[PDB]
């Protein structure tokens, strides 16, 4: 990870894709997202993230969740990071690939392939880009004024 003692960034980053049975939640997704203004965190973030995209077989989840992560930072996040995400295509397009058949013969894997492809269509294509992130900025400023239970 290159890093001594993880920033509070890079924590939030782990936290969001830990290897478990429950997906990122939006307001921990929307303190990243904001993170990634953040000159130094902005590298931490991203460097974490494809780290935990870098994985396989049953370790499956923590892909699953980073691109979640990834796609909602992408949409809500600094302009940066679809930037970056752009420019290293080739390693969100491999996803579109990733298998797992776990040992109850359940395809976890093709999950982790439909989102990957998904993204990508979606990094591709310009107007749909500016469409998205407009609607999800919206959304987590709904977020952010809507109180718990």
């Amino acid at each position: 990870n290159i890093v001594h003692n993880y920033s509070e960034a890079e924590i939030k980053v782990r936290e969001a894709t830990s290897n478990d049975p429950w997906g990122p939640s939006s307001s921990l997704m929307s303190e990243i997202a904001d993170l990634t203004y953040n000159v130094v965190a902005f590298s931490e973030i991203m460097s974490m993230i494809w780290k935990r995209l870098n994985d396989h077989g049953k370790n499956w989840r923590h892909v699953y969740k980073a691109m979640t992560l990834m796609e909602y930072l992408i949409k809500t996040g600094s302009e940066r990071v679809s930037q970056q995400c752009k420019e290293n295509m080739y390693a969100v397009q491999t996803l579109k690939d990733f298998q797992y058949v776990d040992r109850d013969g359940k395809d976890q894997g093709v999950n982790v392939r439909e989102k990957a492809k998904q993204l990508v269509a979606l990094l591709r294509d310009e107007d749909r880009l500016r469409e998205e992130r407009a609607h999800a900025l919206k959304t987590k400023e709904k977020l952010a004024q809507t109180a718990t239970a």
